[PDB]
């Protein structure tokens, strides 16, 4: 029988309740989280139902997501505390959304998330709801979810929301699996068919996590994909013996680690292209930490939970699962974050350096390859963010305004690259003869030495400088806990060409000959150009140029304009939290 015999069988089982109640009693953070979620439930009890109302885009997705949060939080509070105001509020919400004319299947994410919300509450309140509500909910799940997805599996093309390569596949198949399992005792044959088709089609999306767990589309996209993926993984682990092998797909084991490990210690996101912080507190992290035995991720997510509660941050629609999924594990003292690791991806390789995290002033550095012709990308191959003492000493200026004239004209001669934020002049990489990178090139990791005493990695950037250089290689080397060396090897096509080493910063800048001192809130960082001999740093403010740009304020640029003997040589810059890098 391919489901647990009794409700609740979805995400937080009956058998799991005893241990969760003990955590709430015995673990302060879990206890604080329980009280926090109970208080959220308290206001949800007295919050109006949402009218069926499409947004400017023609869908109700925001409303479905609202009900995921409302129904999950209310039903959790009823299971943990037994106060019938939580049950009755969930009953009212269930009847309300079942009396919607539809769950807007023309934009099927709407149906996927509404079915998820409804299935969870139905399952979690099964013995505690009026029979008339259970009858109506079962019929709505059957007609609006199970019947539709069975048709979609049989008739849908590869472009179908159940089969395409985008995260719609994961979200929709997940919502359908949860709906099917929620009413499985009444539709067991349908639930088995849906389980098998979900496992068949979901790899069309999830194969793109291979090999190392990188989500090219960025953290918001990752957060939506994996919040629903973890519901699926947990549900089929609990109900179907893990059949279908989704959990073992290459890259999935490492994907939460990627998200945690690519933040600076102070929490700053590598905001390249149009990436931005919005996905923070999805409970997916606790499923990954438990299923793949990564206490490092659990410990990091608990810190995020504390901050979410302390600063009253916005909640992921599935945030309520953080409590039943609570993972109290921590890494052992002996376990260390590697000094250097690389996350390979077909579009942009990601490089991550860590000096000894237990030594104050040690360096964190993250850098990227990339393909600038891809959507939303910048001419930023080789750029890096370095952090020490809680300060990001180099920057990424983020995306500019999507409304700008020619913002999408991404051809090599296109208007997109005239904007500072889009081109390499704002990024921490090379400009030859004060020109932009070639938009149709790429930078990628071509050599790695992650186990050396001074670990290093080499990027091939040649094709980003196609008309200017016959080869361009950038090597990052961690010389010690406090010091990174960047070696650019450039074979110029013209021996008089100038190689500009550029970096952006929000720190105060003092330059003198081949040295830079950066200052921020009394903390310092240092840079020294050691090759070619006699090179000089200058500095100047970044500024706006074209009307309609997001304001560019508080950014300073560093630039070393370097000639190379015979047009062939090296630019070598050492960077350290200590002034002496001899
Ligand atoms: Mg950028
Ligand atoms: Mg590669």
């Amino acid at each position: 029988q391919r489901f647990l015999s009794n409700h609740p069988r979805l995400l937080f089982t009956g058998a799991e309740e005893a241990a969760v109640k003990q955590l709430i009693q015995n673990n302060r953070l879990a206890g604080e989280l329980a009280e926090f979620l109970k208080a959220k439930a308290d206001t949800l009890v007295i919050t109006p139902q949402k009218p069926y109302l499409k947004d400017k885009y023609g869908n109700i997705l925001w409303t479905s997501r609202s009900y995921v949060n409302r129904l999950g939080t209310l039903a959790l509070a009823y299971r943990l505390y037994g106060e019938r105001k939580y049950l009755d509020a969930a009953n009212e919400a269930l009847l309300w959304v079942c009396n919607y004319p539809d769950w807007d299947p023309p934009h099927y994410l709407d149906t996927a998330e509404m079915a998820t919300a409804v299935a969870i509450a139905y399952d979690w309140l099964y013995d505690a709801l009026p029979t008339s509500t259970k009858d109506l909910v079962k019929k709505c799940l059957y007609e609006r979810a199970i019947v539709r997805v069975l048709r979609e599996y049989e008739k849908g093309s590869l472009g179908s929301w159940a089969k395409r390569e985008t995260n719609w596949n994961v979200v929709c198949n997940t919502g359908m699996v949860l709906a099917a399992l929620g009413i499985a005792e009444d539709y067991p044959k349908e639930a088995a068919v849906i389980l098998d088709n979900a496992a068949k089609y979901m790899p069309n999306c999830l194969k793109h996590f291979a090999p190392d767990g990188v989500c090219y589309e960025g953290p918001a996209y990752w957060g939506y994909t994996t919040s629903y993926l973890t519901l699926y993984l947990k549900a089929v682990a609990d109900n179907d013996n893990g059949k279908g092998g989704i959990a073992q797909l290459p890259g999935l084991e490492r994907t939460a680690l990627y998200q945690k490990r690519t933040l600076t210690p102070s929490g700053r996101l590598f905001n390249f292209g149009n990436a931005g912080a919005d996905a923070q507190n999805s409970p997916a992290f606790f499923l990954f930490s438990r299923m793949y035995n990564q206490p490092e991720v659990a410990e990091w997510y608990r810190e995020k939970l504390k901050l979410t509660m302390q600063d009253n941050l916005l909640l992921h629609q599935l945030f309520f699962l953080s409590l039943p999924w609570f993972d109290n594990a921590s890494p052992k003292k002996v376990e260390k974050i590697p000094a250097l690791e690389i996350y390979h991806n077909t579009i942009n390789d990601i490089i991550v350096f860590n000096g000894n995290r237990n030594k104050k002033g040690s360096l964190f550095l993250i850098a990227k390859g990339g393909e600038p012709r891809q959507a939303h990308q910048h001419l930023d191959g080789g750029t890096f963010i370095v952090e020490s003492n809680g300060v990001c000493w180099t920057e990424d200026l983020g995306a500019d305004d999507y409304a700008l004239p020619g913002f999408w004209d991404g051809r090599p001669d296109g208007q997109r690259w005239k904007y500072f934020r889009n081109n390499n002049f704002s990024h921490n990489t090379l400009s030859i003869d004060h020109k932009i990178q070639y938009a149709n090139g790429e930078a990628f990791v071509c050599e790695e030495h992650t186990d050396a005493k001074q670990p290093s990695v080499k990027l091939d950037m040649t094709t980003l400088y196609k008309d200017q250089a016959s080869s361009v290689f950038r090597t990052f080397k961690l010389l010690n806990d406090y010091t990174i060396e960047i070696m650019d090897e450039v074979d110029l096509l013209s021996p008089q060409s100038i190689v500009s080493w550029i970096a952006s910063t929000k720190a105060q800048v003092e330059v003198k000959e081949n040295r830079v001192r950066l200052t921020h809130e009394g903390k310092h960082f240092y840079m020294e150009i050691i090759a070619p001999a006699g090179a000089t740093f200058k500095t100047y403010p970044a500024k706006n140029t074209y009307k309609g740009e997001y304001p560019i304020e508080g950014y300073n640029m560093l630039e070393a304009e370097c000639g190379l003997e015979g047009g062939k040589g090296k630019v070598v810059v050492r960077m350290s939290s200590k002034r002496n890098m001899r």
